[PDB]
């Protein structure tokens, strides 16, 4: 009766910040309750641990109040069978929502909306009775979003809040032998929601594991590990504190053993009872052991050396009651003199922020995925990750511990949508709620070596609640520093200056919470902390421009110790078309309102875990080896702090315009932070004209746990020389033949023919034989299909006048009208010469002026010359080039320039100058939300079909016009056009990326010169 | 002004104070006081309570106040009288010249305490000169020290009035009662009597 | 029904450190709500402020569970008339205890003892309706030791812990014009007790 919904729901615990849990047990590190040492030791699987994951019964309701009492007793008829864990929105029950800042619900804390989607989960299962006899049996919910009530065998059990941490309950008193039934009522909204405003998809359900744990009545209730070292790390002290629950008896003992794989390194045994702590005594129920270790093996992202620790609770006679264990890593994290140190050295964080997201599973995680991520990261030179913005699936930590990644554990608190942001955080009333959120995380994760920094959450302003919490940790766990960006990134609540989106050299002086250039920030009067950006280089779409600027600063300023890119994967979901075709969806794609469109897409990889081109730039900028070239010597520098170049091969090679003339292989031998000199054999001195370039690569001969054999970890290239061509084109036996008409001019030469329309002034068509070559005339082009960055947050409804796109639009760039100023033809002794002049205008203003010359000789080549003038008072144009639609369509693309991936002016350091050949398809970048893409710069020769272009330009080539791209919102809606679209740019604006909601392209990358010149050569084979 | 928190009987004393679980409870206790009394000029120091050992909960609370009300210092004696949780060294019952070196929470002579390596805070005894019955011997010793050492800024005597209650004899005669006088068990007898004045407010 | 003891006491909020209050308003400095400057200025007395101190009706029980639902509705027969504020031990209801360090009860947080002396206080009073028309009306307990539940006109209102600070509740929705009745159930032990071990008389 009191177990009745009617009654339980009476209280509406989900609308009371004062109630965050009911009868939930206390937090702690991971238990298995092994009943055998070896097992625990070898991390086998414990039988006192049982998963309840699988098929369950589900039913959905628009509101809690609509639930039926029967439910408690009996399963429903209309119930469905579902797999757990999972997100109900992923099963079509309701929609997933995608907002960033704005709360999905109405802001009226601590009130949630009357219509609050309820998910009734139920499960019937059997229990061994042996369990029922002795010991304790509890259930564990690794993750339930957002809040929920629980019943067992018809009996009300408890309540819980905080979608990201475990919830435990003692079932011991509700279990019957044999068949039992669980009834979990889960709710979308709760007061907890107010603390969970992360910019992610808003979902719900039992998205994390469910289990049962059988523990002895007298058991290990908790334990902590700590390492201490001597000044040189030649000796450590493992110190373990253990707490027990149960019946205290003098024959109880505890043994802690340290293992190095097969070897037992140290052991210690003792009886309960601590040292005096105060006037009343000590902890009778605790005990602390101290193990000494000589020449311990240190743990690091570079070399995750691990040890295993075993905690055995037993009697004096030797009888074991139970065992617990964990992996241990010897490392010391400390901030000293402005620097963040690890094991004595100063780190350089090559980090990234990462959400728990699966295109198919929603927020549900699994080993497989996790590992994928890890491997990728490692493979791309990352060494750290930030749990944006809640505690992760437990397994994660282990993996990181094992694989080697620095981690920032972050509390599940974001109140982004409040106003002002710290409205809650500065309120005592919410303190307790917040507290729970921090404390619990700590208790759970504190023994993992990979965790090196605690974080109080994200975007929640700065409030006293923070200060208090910050302090709490400090007292409880002094082994790791604490950071928090809210309220200015340098408050009393952070041990590190951890801004987000601060620029390298430019200040953004917002009131109250200005973002200084990072170099300046460091030097403010009185400032002494290290600086690490919690978020930077917004990777939304075609982005990452400027990345190198950061890396360079990082490398030059000691106190700038890196940052975490934003972010790992796109938060895109799959949908299907009627043909059962899957496609990537984003904000509003589920009729979800309100929503933030593509904003959920900012990763370096696609949800499927396929890389965006940007990834490469990252990998390159983050390499662990740095090169210097001096004469014939290569200087190599190691950015490793702990390892030696023991799996490194250096391949080098020389080529002339793509023609390889020499290669070499040299094994690396460099100590962490050391230098290696590399002597080059005498280099070739070709006569032929061209550019001589040197290229080095670093290879990993042997595979690793995270990499294959032959992995490339670093590269670098240099231009050795140049041999200017002083040659002359041999004579032609003939010369083109001009032919006027009213409409045009005709140039003929053999099978070749070119035509220029006299009204438009453009080269309208050209033939080879009887084959027309263009579907569209060759013309000047000044715009681009806006990048995400070009758009920012401008919306049709709510336009952002400073967005590039906005300006371009307003300027009429997108719709200016060309006007022939002049067009003439002339016959020279050795060729035909055409000259034109056009003007683009808009509303009486002249934006650009394009003056060209086309000169066709007897060799059949057409040389083009372009000179443009840009009004100083118009917004710098996205680009300056030409375009046309070629009638032909080929398989491959071959060029001599920067490659092979997409590269832009402010994003091309990772690219190499060579000869590339790819399939047309590869020249396209399937950004979910479409825009200008696939460009390659620094090109000297381009070949497609019978065509060849020469000069010095950048280009792109695909089947989609810029207009198409510009007019389509999803990749899945593009359809190839008739021939091949080609854009050849003399110049192209940068892409930016410092952030995606303001103009982020640096001046050096803007087309602000006023006058531009370029030349080109076109021919056929 | 002192928060309503004493866990004296725990064991060890900070059993609760060092537990997150009790944090919220404790919090309420502090926060609320502050919100209520902060505008009174007479209040010049906030105190986190009494005899509850020293626990993280304390640190957090200490900090909270500091942030919210920077106008007054915060003190707390628990756990040694000189923890990170107090702006002042505020022991109770430390002697003028003699040290009482209890393990973990020794009570140094107050003159010595001041000079410990690294110590810089002022010292004010939160409790001293136990006025139980025929007492107060030695009082002058303190006063003199106080007067001679700048950093010794005084203290609060323990305590004002006797905590005695009235009872009646059969002749309807009233009489002062103490521990166990109500059959109350267990009890601490006269210990409730340590004032400078009698409950009626008549001076000792 | 949900206002029923049977139901309310179900939860045993007094044995849960997680629950320290229910529907209690937020803390703040002292208000009078003067409606005239001068008054406030000269610290006169505000009429938006009313004392409920005086004679009330009291009844004592060895345990909460022993209370009678009737109580909610109707005053008791065996109820006594008492002055408030006051300490029930001072009226002979039970004994005052004098321990210093040692807890008066058994140490088993957050558990309190089954026999936990309950004091049922009740009060019937009249409310001007003008108050009932506009504005907000709340009640204020300057001090209740140690924990307690509250009802107004038969309706369950809230809960509170911490014997030394005020507890406030908005009555606005439970008041009727004219006659109203308050029912306050007060408890000796509560989880709060674990935080109130001062060496003083336990009342
Ligand atoms: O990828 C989204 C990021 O948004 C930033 O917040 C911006 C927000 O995008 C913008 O709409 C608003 O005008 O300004 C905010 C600046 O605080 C976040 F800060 C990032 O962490 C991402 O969520
Ligand atoms: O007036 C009583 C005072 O007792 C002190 O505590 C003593 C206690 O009296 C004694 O029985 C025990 O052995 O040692 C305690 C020392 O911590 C208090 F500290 C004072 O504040 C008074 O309560
Ligand atoms: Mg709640
Ligand atoms: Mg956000
Ligand atoms: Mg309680
Ligand atoms: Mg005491
Ligand atoms: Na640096
Ligand atoms: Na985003
Ligand atoms: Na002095
Ligand atoms: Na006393």
């Amino acid at each position: 009766i009191t177990d009745s919904l009617a009654v339980v729901l009476q209280r509406r615990d989900w609308e009371n910040p004062g109630v965050t849990q009911l009868n939930r047990l206390a937090a702690h590190p991971p238990f298995a309750s092994w009943r055998n040492s070896e097992e625990a030791r070898t991390d086998r699987p414990s039988q006192q641990l049982r998963s309840l994951n699988g098929e369950w019964r589900f039913a959905w309701f628009p509101a809690p109040e609509a639930v039926p009492e029967s439910w408690l007793e009996c399963d429903l008829p209309e119930a469905d069978t579902v797999v757990v864990p999972s997100n109900w929105q992923m099963h079509g029950y309701d929609a997933p929502i995608y907002t960033n800042v704005t709360y999905p619900i109405t802001v009226n804390p601590p009130f949630v909306p009357t219509e609050n989607p309820t998910g009734c989960y139920s499960l019937t299962f059997n229990v061994d009775e042996s369990w029922l006899q002795e010991g304790q049996t509890r259930i564990i919910f690794d993750g339930v979003n957002s809040a929920f009530h629980l019943w067992c065998n018809g009996r009300w059990v408890g309540y819980g809040q905080d979608s990201r941490l475990p919830s435990e309950f003692d079932l011991s008193a509700f279990l019957r032998a044999g068949e039992n039934r669980l009834a979990v009522m889960v709710l979308r909204w709760s007061d907890g929601s107010y603390l969970e405003d992360q910019d992610m998809w808003r979902m719900s359900g039992i998205f994390r594991d469910v289990s049962l744990l059988h523990k002895p009545t007298t058991q290990i209730s908790d334990f902590h590990v700590a390492t201490r070292f001597n000044d040189d790390f030649s000796r450590a002290v493992l110190e373990a504190e253990v707490q027990m629950c149960g019946e205290l008896r003098d024959y109880l003992r505890v043994t802690v053993s340290l293992w190095q794989g097969e070897t037992q390194v140290a052991s210690g045994t003792a009886p309960f009872g601590g040292e005096i702590i105060d006037e009343r005594g000590g902890y009778a129920d605790r005990v602390t052991l101290r193990l000494n270790v000589e020449n311990p093996k240190l743990w690091s992202a570079e070399i995750p050396n691990l040890y295993r620790a075993v905690v055995e609770l037993h009697t004096a006679d030797g009888t074991l009651i139970e065992a617990e264990a964990c992996d241990v890593g010897f490392r010391e994290v400390r901030i000293e003199n402005g620097l963040l140190l690890l094991n004595g050295k100063p780190l350089l964080i090559r980090g990234v922020n990462r959400h728990e997201h699966h295109p198919l599973h929603g927020q549900v995680m699994d080993e497989q995925t996790m590992v994928q991520d890890i491997l990728l990261m490692k493979q791309n030179n990352f060494n750290a990750v930030r749990c944006s913005h809640y505690p992760n699936h437990p397994l994660w930590y282990t993996l990181c511990d094992r694989y080697g990644l620095y981690v920032v554990d972050e509390a599940n608190i974001e109140t982004h949508g409040m106003v002002p942001m710290n409205r809650l955080t500065d309120d005592p009333r919410w303190l307790p709620a917040m507290s729970e959120r921090v404390t619990r995380m700590v208790q759970r994760d504190r023994n993992h070596p990979s965790v090196i920094i605690w974080s109080l959450g994200n975007e929640s302003g700065h409030g006293a609640n923070h200060d208090a919490l910050y302090r709490w940790i400090k007292s409880v766990d002094p082994s790791r520093p604490v950071q928090y960006e809210g309220g200015g990134a340098d408050t009393t609540a952070t041990d590190i200056i951890c801004p987000m989106y601060a620029r390298v050299d430019e200040d953004q002086p917002f009131p109250a919470v200005p973002k200084w250039s990072i170099k300046k920030w460091l030097s403010l009067p009185g400032e002494t902390r290290p600086l690490i950006l919690c978020e930077y280089a917004h990777a939304m779409g075609n982005s990452l421009g400027g990345f190198a600027k950061y890396w360079q600063a990082f490398r030059q300023y000691p106190r700038l110790q890196g940052g975490f890119v934003w972010d790992w994967v796109d938060q895109s979901l799959i949908k299907y078309d009627e043909n059962g075709n899957p496609w990537s969806a984003y904000g509003g794609d589920f009729g979800d309102t309100p929503n933030d469109r593509q904003f959920c897409m900012n990763g370096l990889v696609f949800a499927d875990r396929t890389p965006h081109p940007a990834l490469t730039e990252a990998k390159h900028q983050q390499q662990f080896f740095q090169f210097r070239l001096s004469g014939q010597t290569i200087e190599v520098t190691s950015e490793y702090l702990f390892r030696h170049s023991d799996n490194e091969l250096l391949h080098w090679m020389v080529a002339l315009d793509g023609k390889p003339l020499a290669s070499g292989e040299v094994p690396l031998d460099v100590a962490p932070q050391g230098k290696q000199l590399i002597e080059l054999p005498e280099l070739p001195q070709p006569e032929s004209a061209g550019q001589l370039w040197l290229t080095v690569r670093v290879v990993q001969p042997n595979a690793t746990a995270w990499s294959e054999a032959g992995h490339i970890s670093a590269w670098q290239q240099w231009r050795l020389a140049e041999n200017l061509s002083v040659t002359l084109p041999a004579a032609s036996h003939a010369i083109p033949h001009l032919t006027t008409s009213e409409m045009d001019f005709c140039i003929e030469l053999g099978n070749k023919r070119w035509q220029f329309n006299r009204q438009s002034g453009f080269l309208s068509q050209m033939w080879i034989g009887d084959k027309k070559q263009l579907l569209t005339p060759l013309r000047d082009q000044f715009t681009r299909a806006p990048l995400d960055n070009d758009i920012g947050v401008s919306e049709a409804t709510r336009i952002d006048p400073n967005a590039w796109v906005e300006r371009w639009k307003a300027a009429g760039h997108y719709q200016a009208e060309a006007a022939l100023l002049q067009c003439t033809a002339d016959t020279l002794a050795d060729a035909v010469l055409i000259t034109t002049a056009h003007a683009w205008q808009h509303q009486g203003k002249t934006l650009f002026i394009s003056r060209k010359t086309y000169r066709i000789d007897g060799s059949g080549q057409m040389a083009i010359t372009v000179d443009v003038e840009v009004a100083s008072d118009t917004p710098h144009p996205a680009r300056i080039g030409l375009n046309c639609q070629l009638a032909q369509v080929a398989e491959r693309v071959n060029w001599l320039g920067l490659g092979p991936q997409e590269n832009y002016p402010d994003r091309l350091t990772a690219a190499c100058f060579d000869r590339w050949d790819l399939p047309l398809s590869d020249m396209y970048t399937p950004y979910v939300f479409p825009s200008e893409n696939g460009l390659r710069c620094g090109t000297r020769e381009l070949n497609y079909g019978p065509h060849q272009w020469r000069g010095d330009f950048q280009f792109n080539i695909s089947r989609y016009s810029q207009q198409q791209l510009m007019e389509t919102s999803h990749r899945h809606l593009l359809h190839a056009e008739e021939g091949t679209w080609l854009n050849i740019d003399g110049f192209h604006m940068g892409i930016g990326g410092d952030d995606s909601w303001s103009p982020s392209v640096s001046a050096e990358f803007q087309l602000s010169a006023g006058r531009y010149h370029y030349q080109l050569v076109w021919c056929q084979k």
